[PDB]
């Protein structure tokens, strides 16, 4: 379980791409 190691990973497209 984790919210940072899930959202900060999948939601890491803010600096990656989108």
């Amino acid at each position: 379980i984790n919210y940072w190691l899930a959202h900060a990973k999948a939601g890491y497209i803010v600096h990656w791409t989108a």
